[PDB]
């Protein structure tokens, strides 16, 4: 994947180099976007709009530790849709983590999260975070153990995953036109739609061992078309509850 590979650490000790071969990254210099390694993190900005800033993954403050701090915990619309009830706390697989923000709540609240991303790019910003996070004297520690991203194809890898995890979520990018704010306007700019997105549906069915859980903008159609009769509604959007695979 092409993208701007900017250096501005300083240091020359090879860090952006070895980042980008981790993640098959090519450098071009004339790309829309860039991808900068600064001393606090890595971040994506989009260069010709500089007003916007950069964005980059950070489990440790900014929006995701207000999230984390006030927007509810288990008693999130995505906690709810994944089954989070009383002492159950199921083994969550995030075949489309993204930038990790219903991951990382769906780990805070309790769960053993693993998060797949196959954009070699949004997957470098994910790994960062990770590694900042991980770092944390508060966090750092169930961080590490419920929230671990994993680089593979989240329409093959969805089967050969072990041991299987209890639920299944999906939130893939869906064909939008309609951001407000600069976190989506840089990353939207980024990321298109997913367009085999119809077909995570019955590999994670098949995976979970007791439910798949659909985020799904208002008004979009169900996933592969798949109605059910089971979902969480909230403010702009739903989740679509399916039943899994018991072992």
């Amino acid at each position: 994947m092409k993208i701007c590979l900017i250096d501005e650490t300083g240091t020359g000790d090879g860090a952006l180099s070895v980042l980008a071969a981790r993640w098959g990254l090519e450098h071009d210099e004339d790309n829309l976007m860039a991808l900068v390694l600064t001393p606090e993190h890595l971040e994506l900005r989009k260069r010709d709009e500089p007003k916007l800033g950069g964005i980059f993954v950070d489990f440790v403050g900014g929006a995701m530790a207000h999230r984390r701090k006030f927007g509810g915990g288990r008693g999130e619309a995505v906690a709810k849709a994944v089954g989070i009830k009383g002492d159950y706390l199921p083994d969550v697989v995030d075949a489309t983590a993204g930038l990790g923000r219903d991951a990382f709540v769906l780990a805070s609240v309790g769960c053993r999260v693993r998060m797949l991303e196959r954009n070699p790019v949004v997957a470098a910003l994910l790994d960062d975070g990770l590694a900042r996070g991980y770092a944390d004297a508060e966090i750092g520690g169930w961080l590490q153990e419920r929230l671990q991203l994993i680089h593979a194809s989240s329409l093959t890898a969805l089967t050969d995953i072990t041991p299987r995890p209890q639920v299944v979520y999906l939130d893939p990018m869906f064909p939008h036109k309609q951001l407000v704010k600069k976190e989506m306007r840089v990353f939207q700019s980024l990321v298109g739609p997913d367009l085999d997105a119809d077909g995570l549906l019955e590999p994670a069915r098949l995976l979970a061992t007791k439910r798949v859980v659909v985020k799904r903008p208002d008004y979009a159609p169900p996933l592969a078309n798949v109605a059910t009769p089971n979902a969480v509604v909230t403010k702009g959007h739903r989740f679509d509850i399916y039943a899994g695979t018991p072992v």
